[PDB]
């Protein structure tokens, strides 16, 4: 890696995130889309380092404070959505080409932190919020499937959150220090998942259901001593971190139980590494992963990147490298790895953009 190119976006806000879309069409631009302010952007790459400049949409309120971003597809035509939402508490489902807002969701009312599409269904979106909850919705339906809270959910805002590789089962975590582990593969969710799939308010009279849940399948305050602000899974092993300077990854349970043995009950973690780096005592600062989970970027609140290669046999055996430039000197919030790993985008509170490629 190194630096080609950078940029600053018009309103010096924060980028709080950047994703590449990785279910650009064979043979088009690698496009990535960051959110800051009250908008968000989309950016093509092309040689050179060149980042060209495509289309905003810019909220209607001037105090709408875009967070996340998330990309998924129409599962009837293909063409890429983005899904936005922020401090607003509004989740915005965008069409990229023309920046139109399709449609869009109310009913955490209170800020979105994260958005994440399922790994395998594109209409199943999970939005984690500051008034500690998670819900997922059928962006196909129009319907919210399901309420993860409780006085046994989370106690404080959401930060963070992730679906598995089959979308079995979420991990979230937050500002309350814990990580729950909540399961999508129960009879009830899977059902109720049918049900949203079923549903249309024109051939029928009731609203549809939400599920509530209100019991994780496991908990845990042992990891981290702060706000936990990024949370991803490798495998069936945990990558998560705090603003203690430590990505930490670990597992639920002794060494040799069974992800999917775990009782809500289960009191044990197994610590299986640590990666340590320095300047990253602010919160909300997340790390993204490579579509292939071979490696890992975080930067810091000093522009300094830390990429660690993970293709190797054990996670505490992970191999850093690291990416400075004299003129990055802005906390870095978020990065993004391109589909094929040949960019990766690093963007700044001080709302510039920084390009890596390979």
């Amino acid at each position: 890696f190194k630096c080609v190119n950078s940029l600053k976006e018009d309103h010096n806000q924060p980028l709080f995130g950047v994703q590449f879309n990785w279910h650009s069409k064979e043979g088009d631009p690698l496009v990535f889309a960051t959110v800051g302010s009250n908008r968000v952007t989309l950016y093509e790459c092309h040689s050179q380092g060149e980042i060209r400049l495509l289309q905003s949409y810019v909220d209607a309120d001037a105090d709408e404070n875009f967070y996340t971003c998330a990309w998924t597809y129409d599962s009837n035509t293909s063409h890429p959505l983005l899904a936005v939402a922020g401090s607003r508490g509004i989740i915005r489902i965008i069409n990229p080409i023309t920046m139109q807002c399709i449609k869009h969701y109310v009913g955490h009312g209170n800020a979105i932190n994260e958005l994440k599409f399922h790994p395998r269904d594109p209409n199943l979106l999970l939005s984690v919020s500051k008034d500690h909850a998670l819900r997922l919705w059928n962006i196909q339906t129009d319907t919210l499937v399901a309420i993860f809270g409780g006085v046994e959910g989370h106690r404080d805002e959401v930060l963070s959150a992730d679906y598995d590789l089959l979308g079995e089962k979420i991990m979230s975590c937050g500002m309350d220090h814990s990580l729950k582990l909540w399961r999508i593969n129960s009879k009830r969710m899977m059902n109720a998942i049918k049900e949203s799939y079923d549903y249309n308010p024109n051939k029928t009279n009731r609203p549809f259901i939400s599920q509530k849940i209100h019991f994780p399948d496991f908990s845990t305050r042992d990891i981290h001593r702060n706000y936990v602000d990024c949370v991803r899974w490798l495998g069936d092993l945990i990558l998560s971190k705090s603003c203690e300077n430590a990505i930490v990854c670990w597992k639920p349970g002794k060494m040799e139980d069974d992800i999917d043995k775990i009782k809500p009950s289960e009191s044990n973690v197994t610590i299986l590494g640590r990666f340590d780096y320095s300047q990253c005592d602010i919160w909300y600062m997340r790390f993204s992963m490579d579509f292939w989970q071979k490696m890992l970027a975080l930067g810091n609140q000093v522009g300094k990147l830390y990429v660690w290669d993970l293709e190797v046999e054990d996670p505490h055996k992970a191999k850093c490298t690291t990416l400075t430039h004299h003129k990055c000197g802005a906390a870095i919030r978020q990065t993004s790895f391109s589909r094929d790993s040949s960019i990766l985008i690093a963007v700044c509170d001080d709302a510039s953009i920084w390009r890596w490629d390979r």
